[PDB]
């Protein structure tokens, strides 16, 4: 079993959790792809199988007479009708191990404060959107921001998938303008075009939220608007440089991922929106300073009066700095949830402490886990880690279009 | 089979059909990686390997000469049961070890490469002055010139040359009435052995450590360095004038000394390479990491920064400003360094080459993206394909 070092205080751990690790990745002693952003009832029966002995194990109950009195009835179902259903404790716990099974999730910490919200008798696109908006009324709940999940149902034989075909529930527009360049997200230029061709008037602002796209079996994609009063959103100023707020620059509360799948004992969930809270350089760093999304940095650094036609007077890390500062103060201002990277990844660290008491190690990306600014001046940068897919779990999935 | 790597900034994609010759394994499996830790008569084989490279550089690949150096290597295997690289040979392979290093970001400077050939060496006085001519010419007055120095080749049955220390300029690191550390943590070890085997210890935090040096089958012997070879910056910062009140230094060159060289099978335990540094290995990594000098907060508290909240970024704010320090402090004294931004920019522009010239390049993500700053540079937004091919520069254990 892999032994894992801890480099700044030298603690030493063997990560034997790893062994049971299922489905394979991309690395092979050859070469390794860790760095890659993208990587028959019998084999249902297996991962059903193993999945009720999680269950089972959980509430301290493995072996007992319950436990085997629904193995025989998954195998039975299975037998009967190519699949089987969960019993809605065996859902929520399977969503929260997905949660804690997710190798790039820095906010595992939270894992066991789920709201799991059960949609699997939904009907049509028309109710799932109402699902939607109470996934995000309570989710937001005025700022003070709540874990939750919303699970709609199942992939079944004989009928088309669920569907949101947005990548995040919200999204701001991004439209290819006149003269080549982007107006607004340029990560989102696609989902804008989807939205138009399926009928959305479209503005031409940089932060318009999108409509969502939400897809019933069977059914083409129908558009539905979010109101505005459900998007809570933070406008961006910073405490001491007052020529900020002048960028008119916005993010909002939710960060609610929506195009993933959730796997549970086999079945396959496609539609299983999920929503917690920001971690700021994901909004600072990223989402404003890449330079294939907002892309503020130099214009940022100019206003700060640096110099910037010399890279060595790290321009670039002062203005990121300042602009991660103003996301943790305008979050703070308005009393909406947020966490910076060095409250984060010491939460981790515990994290990962508990589940090596728990279960013997956890599954962990370090390229992911490791802040986007600041990597080495956070606990992680100096932990080992090690990564492979544990199941329940959150999957990537292709686009529906 | 050919790995697909896509740079998501630009959108572009290659594909690394390099990665074919990965021939010594590296630690992951489909089951699990382990790309995040750090340390993880077929001498004929990686010989004719290494040799048909060469030829192949040349653009001499079946040819007259190709054919001749293949017979002698066999011949001096048979004869003596290894072989001796030809000096060419030794400077091409010295410099495809270098090319071939994953962890790097500065091999843009592969192709530039100074090769002392110390090969006839004996004794840790001869060993003394082989490495003080590198030293003086790696350092060259402040404008540094990248270098290694070959030492002998290991062989049966005997010895082996080694450089005790990491580096050839380190800072001790001295224990306290309590355990904690005045000096460099890092170096509490070979620390350590230095006093143990007699060498008066200084009390200060930069004190530049005396070499152990190996010769085979010998008992090191201490060696101390010239005062006036040994270039240290003094670190002061632009605008913050008491900056230059916390006493900090660094060293002028970066020397790795520890590790060993492998061309053609042959295997060099002391090979010493020397470059030149990017300012967050000084600023950020050996200034700032807890376990090394830890100088953050100390550098917060002179900014009256609010170090009461993470949420202020003081540790961002003071750690910008320290490798600020550093960049000013190399610039005003005229010592070679490179920032993260300029560092990763050209390994970028690398890879680029590289993709033409070989069709990939082995590069490890996690220690090319900067300690700060990550997303901020080209690297982060790159991904890049690990594996090991030869000839290389590896890890061996501590000489005891
Ligand atoms: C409660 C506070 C939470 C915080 C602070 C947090 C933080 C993060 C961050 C920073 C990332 C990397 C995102 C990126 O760079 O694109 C991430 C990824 C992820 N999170 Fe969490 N998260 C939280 C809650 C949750 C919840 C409630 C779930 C699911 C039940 C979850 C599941 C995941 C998954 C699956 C990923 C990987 C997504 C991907 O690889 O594209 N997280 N999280
Ligand atoms: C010319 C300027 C150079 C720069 C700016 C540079 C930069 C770096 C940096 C930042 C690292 C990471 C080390 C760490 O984080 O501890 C590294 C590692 C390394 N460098 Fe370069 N380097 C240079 C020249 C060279 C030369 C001349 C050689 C050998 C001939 C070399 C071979 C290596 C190797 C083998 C490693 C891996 C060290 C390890 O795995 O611990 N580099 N370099
Ligand atoms: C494609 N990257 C996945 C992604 C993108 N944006 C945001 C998140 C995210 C998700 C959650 C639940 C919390 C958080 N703090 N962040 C994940
Ligand atoms: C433990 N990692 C090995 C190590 C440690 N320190 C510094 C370097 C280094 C080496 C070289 C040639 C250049 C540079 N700029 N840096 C390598
Ligand atoms: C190529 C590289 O793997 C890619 O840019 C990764 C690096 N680490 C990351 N880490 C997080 N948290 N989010 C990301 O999008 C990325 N991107
Ligand atoms: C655990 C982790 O692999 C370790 O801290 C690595 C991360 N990346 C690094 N990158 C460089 N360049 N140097 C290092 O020492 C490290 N340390
Ligand atoms: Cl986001
Ligand atoms: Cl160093
Ligand atoms: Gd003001
Ligand atoms: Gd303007
Ligand atoms: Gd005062
Ligand atoms: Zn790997």
């Amino acid at each position: 079993f892999p032994r894992v070092k801890n480099w700044e205080v030298g603690s030493i751990t063997y990560d034997t959790l790893s062994a049971q690790a299922q489905q394979d990745g991309p690395c092979t002693p050859r070469r390794c792809l860790g760095s890659l952003v993208f990587p028959a009832p019998e084999q249902l029966l297996s991962q059903a199988r193993d999945f009720i002995n999680q269950y089972y194990s959980s509430i301290k109950r493995s072996g007992s007479q319950a436990h085997e009195q629904r193995l025989q009835e998954v195998e039975a179902e299975v037998a009967a009708t190519g699949t089987y259903q969960l019993r809605e404790s065996e859902l929520v716990f399977g969503a929260k191990q997905a949660w804690r099974n997710a190798p790039r999730c820095v906010g595992r910490i939270q894992w066991g404060k789920l709201q799991v919200f059960d949609a699997r008798d939904c009907r049509s696109a028309q109710e799932m959107f109402t699902y939607i908006c109470n996934h995000i009324k309570y989710a937001t709940n005025r700022g003070n921001l709540r874990s939750a999940i919303t699970v709609f149902p199942q992939r079944c034989p004989g009928r088309g998938d669920f569907r949101i075909w947005n990548s995040q529930l919200v999204r701001y527009a991004g439209y290819r303008q006149q003269d080549g360049s982007v107006r607004g997200d340029p990560a989102n230029v696609e989902i804008t075009e989807l939205c138009i061709q399926h009928g959305w008037t479209p503005g031409n602002g940089r932060f318009d939220v999108l409509p969502l796209l939400l897809q019933a079996p069977d059914e083409p994609p129908e558009l539905f608007l979010l109101p505005p009063e459900l998007v809570l959103e933070v406008p961006l100023e910073h405490p001491t440089l007052e020529w900020f707020a002048a960028l008119g620059l916005r993010w909002y509360a939710l960060p609610a991922v929506s195009n993933m799948l959730l796997e549970i004992g086999g079945l396959e969930f496609p539609a299983a929106p999920f929503s917690g809270w920001y971690m700021s350089t994901e909004i600072g760093t990223r989402n404003l300073c890449d330079p294939h999304r907002y892309n503020i940095l130099e214009d940022v650094a100019v206003c700060m009066d640096l110099d910037t036609r010399t890279t060595s007077s790290l321009w670039k890390d002062k203005a990121a700095v300042e602009i991660n500062v103003a996301v943790l103060h305008s979050y703070q201002l308005a009393k909406v949830t947020i966490v910076d990277h060095h409250a984060a990844t010491a939460s981790f660290m515990k994290h990962l402490e508990n589940e090596q008491k728990a279960r013997g190690g956890c599954p962990a990306d370090w390229a992911w886990i490791v802040p986007p600014i600041s990597g080495s001046l956070t606990p992680v940068f100096h932990q080992e880690m090690v990564n492979y897919f544990l199941s329940p779990a959150f999957r990537y999935q292709p686009d529906p279009w």
